[PDB]
Formats: C-alpha cells, sequence, structure tokens
C-alpha cells in the first residue's frame, strides 16, 4: 500500500479497459491521476466513478493532438502539482493485412499509436527530467511489437516503433543523469467490455494455439505491471519490455 | 503489503546479496521462505536476521545435488506446508572465455547455474501443480542470458539455457492446466559486499558503455520485481523475461 | 554464379554505397535491376558504371512518393518484365535524441523510412504475389531496429517500426500462398563515401565498445547478404532478421 | 562457383540429413571436408556418395567425446591441412517436457548438443586463431533457441545454452582480433528421412499455427545458409543469429 506516495501521473486511453484499471490501482496506490480520452461522457464518468477530483480527473484529448499534449501537462500539473509518471496507453488498431492497408488507414493509426506516443514522450522527458520526482514513462507496445500479425500490419508497425524508440528515450534519459525512466509494457489478449461485444472473439484468443493458458487476460494483469514500472521500486529498470500474454510469445 | 498472503517459498542462494533481498521482502509481504546455500554459518544467521522460525528458516543445500532437493521440498513443507513458490538464484560464476574454460570448470559451473535450475523446476512442477497455489518458479537468468560477454563463456551457456528451458517448463504448466507460472529475471549489474570487495569492480560497472545509469544496481531492485512474479498480480505472466539492467541491454 | 538467374529487382537508394554495393552484386549475379534515388545526376552514372540499360537502369524516386511508387513498378516491368524482387533500402538519419526531435524532423524522417517502406511492401506484395516469381522483398532495418541509441530518435522508431511490420507481411504473404517473402537486413556500422565525410565518424562506430571486431563494414557486406535472400536458395526464409553487424548487438 | 576456395571443414552429424546437405554443398564450393557420425557403415558411405577422399572424408565421433575431438582436428589437419571452418550440427532430442525429463535423459541430451558444441568451439577457437584462414565456427542452435516447446525441455535449454555461448565466444575472438567468427544457425523444421520415419511429424510441423508456409524445409535450405556463413562473404557477421523457419518464429 502507498507504493505510489507521492506520484502524479497521466494515463491516455485511461477511461476504459486497460487504462481505467491502471488509473483505477495508480489512485489506490496513492497517485494524482489525469486520465485522457476522446468522449468527456465516458471521461467525467470514469473519473468520477475511481475518485474524487482531488484523486482523479479527466482531460479531453486526442493523443495525435500535438497542442493538446501541452494544455494536458499544464491542466495535470494546476490540478496536482509537477507530473512524475506518464502511461501512453491510447491506441488504435486496423484489422487490415499491410496488402490491404489504405494510406488513409495507416497515417490514422499512425498518427495516434506512434506520433502520440512520441509527442508524450518527447513532452514528458522535458517536463519532468531533472525534479527528483523518481519520474517514469510507461509505453504500452503489445505482443504486436514482437512477432508479427497477418491482419494487423499498421498496428505491428506502430508498436515494433514504439519498442525501440522507447529504448533511445531510455538510454538518453539515463546517459544526461534526467532522472526519467522509459520501459515498454507488452499485453497479450484482455477481456474488455469491447472483447465481450465481439461474438466468438474471447474464444478465438484463448485457443491453445493463440494463448497457452487458455484462457485471456483481465485489466487488472496490465495494471499491476503498470504501479511496479511507476513506482520507485523499479528504479533500475529502463530500456526494457515487460511482457504479459499468457504464454503468447513464448511458443 | 500482504502481496504474498498464505505463499510458501524457497529460495535457493537466499543467505546473502540478491538472495537475502528476495528473502526479506518476501517475509515483509506475509510468505513463509526457506533459504538454502552451502554455509551452515551464514545460512542460520540469515534466517535469524530476517525473523523467527514461523517465517523464515534455512535448509543447507547445493543446488547441484539431486537427492537434496527432494529433502529441501520435504524440510520446506513439514515447516510451512505445501510449498507455492521456488526462486532458482543459486549461481556461481567462472571468469573463463569460452577458449580459456577447462573441462572441470566448465562441468562445475552446470552443475550448479544449470542442473540445480533443471532439478529445482522440475521438482517444483511436480510438488505444486493443480493445488490451487498461485504457484510460480521464478529463474534467475542474467542479462548473460540475453547478450555474450568474452570472459563468461561457461555463465553465457548457463544463463541461455535457464531462459529457453523456463520457457518450455512455463509451456507445459499452461497447456496442462498445472496452475503453475514460470518466468526468468534478469539482473544488471547489483551491489553486493562481494563487489565491494573488489578494488574497482563497482566503478568498471557504472561506466555509460556498460550501464547507460552511470551507477549500478542494489539487491532489492531484483526483490522487487520477484514479489510481482510470486504473487498473483501476474497470474497471467508465463514463459516472460522480467530485465531490471539500468540500460545495459537496451544499446 | 548465376544465384540470380531470371530475377527483376527494384532497389530503393540504389545510387550510392549500400544500395549501389546491392545492384552491382544482383547485376553479377543475373538480376536485371532498376535502382531509385533522388538525384538524376548520381542516378544516371551509378546506372552506367554498373551494366548497360539491358542490365540496370535508374528511376528517379523519393520513397516517401506515394504516386511515384507506382510509376517505379510500372517503368521496371516495361525496362525488364514482371518485377521478382524489392529492397527497400533508401532511408535518412536525424542526429537528435526523441527529447530534441522536432515535429519536422519527426514527420519527414518517417516519410521515407517508415511511410517509405510500407508504400513498398504493399505495392511489392499486390504486384508479385501469385506469379511463381519466387518474389523476396528485402528491408533494411538496422542494428537500430534491435537496439536504441540515445541520438538517433526518430530513426530507431523507424527500423522498429520496420522490424515487426515486416513479420506481418511475411505471415500474411505465407499463410495466402503468395510465394512472396518478406526478410529483413541490419546492418551495423559500414564505412561509406559518405561516412568518410563525417570526421571522427568511423573511429568512434569502430571503437570495441561499440563494434567488437575494432573495424566497420564495407558495402558488399550487405550486398552478399542480399543476394542469400532475393536467391532461391533462401525460400523456406521469411520473417527473419539477418544481422550483420561486427558484433555490436552480440554484447 | 568456388565460394569456399581453400577452406578445411569440419562437419559433425555430417553423414545425415542437413549436416550431409552442408557437407555436399561445401564440397561443391571447393572445401575439403572432414564429415562426423557415430556409424562408419553410414559415414563411409557418405563420404563416398559426396566425392573423394581428396574432396571428403569421415571419422566416426561421439560429438560428446571430449578426446575424440582432439583425434578429430588431427586427422582433418593430416588429411586436408589446417581447419578453417567447423560446423557443430551433431544433435540429439528428448521428446519429454522438463517435468517428465529423467536424470538421465537430461545428462546424455547435454553430453551431445552442449557439451559437445562447447569442446569443438573451444578446440576450434584454439586451434583457428590466428592462422588469416578467414576461420568460422557455425552452431546449429535451433528455432528452440528462441522458443520453448512444452515436449522438449532439455533440448531448448541446450540449444539456449549455444545461442547465448556462441555470442561469448564470438566477442572474445573479435575483440582478441583472432580471425575468427561464431555465429548461430536456428533451422525451423526440415524434411529429412528420420522426420519421414517418425509417422504424422512432418504433418503436425506443416500446420499453418506451426510453420505459416504450410510446408517444412529440405536440407539445402540449411546447407545455404551454411554456405554464407562459411565464405569470406561473411566476414562481418559475427555474434548473429540466422533463423530458417518457414515463418516458425515470425508469429
Ligand atoms: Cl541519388
Ligand atoms: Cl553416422
Ligand atoms: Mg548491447
Ligand atoms: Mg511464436
Amino acid at each position: 500500500s502507498n507504493r505510489l506516495d507521492g506520484k502524479v501521473a497521466i494515463i491516455t486511453g485511461g477511461t476504459l479497459g486497460i487504462g481505467l484499471a491502471i488509473a483505477t490501482k495508480f489512485v489506490e496506490e496513492g497517485a494524482k491521476v489525469m486520465i485522457t480520452g476522446r468522449h468527456s461522457d465516458v471521461g467525467e464518468k470514469a473519473a468520477k466513478s475511481v475518485g474524487t477530483p482531488f484523486q482523479i480527473q479527466f482531460f479531453q484529448h486526442d493523443s495525435s493532438d500535438e497542442d493538446g499534449w501541452t494544455k494536458l501537462f499544464d491542466a495535470t500539473e494546476k490540478a496536482f502539482g509537477p507530473v512524475s509518471t506518464l502511461v501512453n496507453n491510447a491506441g488504435i488498431a486496423v484489422n487490415k493485412s499491410v496488402e490491404e492497408t489504405t494510406t488513409a488507414e495507416w497515417r490514422k493509426l499512425l498518427a495516434v499509436n506512434l506520433d502520440g506516443v512520441f509527442f508524450g514522450t518527447r513532452l514528458g522527458i522535458q517536463r519532468m527530467k531533472n525534479k527528483g520526482l523518481g519520474a517514469s514513462i510507461i509505453n504500452m507496445s503489445s505482443i504486436e511489437g514482437f512477432v508479427g500479425d497477418p491482419s494487423l500490419g499498421a498496428y505491428n508497425a506502430s508498436k515494433g516503433a514504439v519498442r525501440i524508440m522507447s529504448k533511445s528515450a531510455a538510454l538518453d534519459c539515463a546517459l544526461k543523469d534526467y532522472d526519467v525512466r522509459v520501459n515498454t509494457v507488452h499485453p497479450g489478449y484482455i477481456k474488455t467490455p469491447l472483447v465481450d461485444d465481439l461474438p466468438g472473439a474471447e474464444e478465438a484468443m484463448s485457443q491453445r494455439t493463440k494463448t497457452p493458458m487458455g484462457h485471456i487476460g483481465e485489466p487488472n494483469d496490465i495494471a499491476y505491471i503498470c504501479v511496479y514500472l511507476a513506482s520507485n521500486e523499479s528504479k533500475f529498470a529502463t530500456g526494457s519490455e515487460f511482457v504479459v500474454d499468457g504464454g503468447y510469445t513464448a511458443q
């Protein structure tokens, strides 16, 4: 308990599923949290469901929106004081092979999944370096950052990019003594309402040729590894990849 | 707090350095612990330094000793009840290139670092499967399981072996619904009394071309990732590698 | 000899350095080659230096230019018949950390290094599937696709993207029986006239803490692995990463 | 043609399947070859099938036999002159999970697959260093060196060991300017008479959930990457992993 004492976290895509579980456990461990999402309806309800505005607030933002990133860091500092912790969790999927990806689909997915993580990482380093915060940037980088999927071409590109860009940022922050760590988290298949809304999706993901455990994960599985990485417990972990996938990548 | 409620852990090489830190944090999180080591003098003192014999005990054992593994699981069950958690941390180093490794050095190091982890993993699966324990085997597998070191040839062999053997065991346990997870932890350079006893060793390990953070870790850095992996917080993590190395492998 | 009998290859950035060496060895092994580059002065001289217009031609192209990719495949087919082989070699570097990367630098580098490899791979699959050509797409994906560099943030993002996007494409082509393979090549540091023009670059690259061989490579080092991947010798290799780096990533 | 001009190669387990194909292509490319195997009936027939005793000979040897390794290098030097090239191909498999592996099975498999590769690599470095031979050690390290298989526990241990031990040897040889390269080759599933003798093996290996190409490879698939690694074409490749697996590890 109090594993995130004094921390101030931004969690992009924090209004549902994995992001909301990360936000929930972060508040339970003593962090102040600003969650982001595209929809005020979802986001204001989500913040209130977790805690008071002294614990957690919502900021409406598309991660692809560069100017919005400045507003987001300014709003979080105004509410909670200097930001110590950034979880770049916002992402979209296109269910196309490379061959069948349109240029419009390619640009839209990279704008959220890659540009957004770049904008957040770049700004996070500038705003959180050299303040003795034990600062931590956690980039969501998928099992699709390790292995290909024939029907997730653009998503694979974005997650590979996040995986190695995060190492670059980890190294620069370490070498310059910035007191900022950067790591990637790689979820396998996770049961969310969105999976539950697609008939047969969980059953397909639970086949042993996909997930050896024969079931898929829950959002708290990703929340717990994020608490470790945001905490000072992980002060020697930087430039690392943390996989939580039911054995998906082990075979 | 109470993150290892009800757990019963064996930690090999648990009498000093990283193993002792893992044992200390495991007891602090509510686990019963049996630590092993070659020397009764070190081991009985270490157990008493951490807690009462109702919390932690010592069992004298060389991990290379196959028959001793049976005695160790029997003694732990007699003291604390069924074992839920095994940390295979016992290991030795030979400071020779492959070229300059004698056959006697090769066999001695593999007996501890590889045979020992095999004997512990094999027995752990048999003893901890199908009991609803949330069982977890944590194999120590080094940054030397990912990258070569020209003067650690046999050690590199042993750590590569542990890395991939652990995936095999993770997959079999997952596919057979055994309720046993197997993961590897990969420390970079860690400050211990043994490092402190070698003049200039910490300074060499802290050079940026080795450890980008410009310093080395402390035993608690490895203890915290082991608490996560032993706990039910990591119930969807199996067959994964967890690196805590100050950026060593990121460059 | 004749290891690329009947092959028709496009090599982007084929007018200089690594691309020119690949083109030279491809023509030697019996391939017909279209090389691309931004500058017709360089490109027309380069094609004539290697062979006759029945062996090798130049097509002026920026790999970021989507419409130009269509014209490039059309021109290659007109000159040499159906394309069997694509080497996505064109690339640029920005020598900035993630922190210091401007948005204009980010967008410019991703346009060439990521968008261009996507446009080439997508069009390559569409044009070379189901023609019994033994088709092969070779993506240049850098050692910077495996490890971070603190001063190559955008470059690392682009090379990690190419690494995993290529696996996606490899799998879709294999599962659909397209007779198209996709693989990545990961050069370490290679001596080119351009490296010769950067004072101290080769010397810095040649430090044992960077390249263990204590020297950097030459363009033919990359040409020879590309001949293997373009040829039918590699008909069971798809979704693989081929590193030629002097030991850079082994430590 | 003549890609292995002047080379003198030892190929362990060179009398059947993959080893025999490597030997066949090595002789075709101008190498002198000593093949090893346990059975003189098979070995003498295999050598005569490929070439004359001035091109290729057989030496009876179990790779687990340390004293026999000395006699093998002595016999090869006597027949062909100084050895330039070693392919550590000899291997055995036990079809047991870690849980089900007997100690006798463990020790027997490690004696061949790990001890034998150590004995060969160590002796190879000692005999081929500092002779200007362009020396090359190629270690067979399996897709089972990258991913687990629930029913290949000891095999996975041995192949992970070879993978990382080879990086250690590569680095020491590079740093000491020995003119010795060390690399690993990782075959996927390969059709051999031995696979043909296991009912349903090829069919199981050919499922898209195992090999995405929907078929397995042939021995020449491994021979061609070994020619590249033995030749001076690969003079900048050391400490690298070369996977030829039909897409097995890409998903
Ligand atoms: Cl040009
Ligand atoms: Cl034989
Ligand atoms: Mg490195
Ligand atoms: Mg896989």
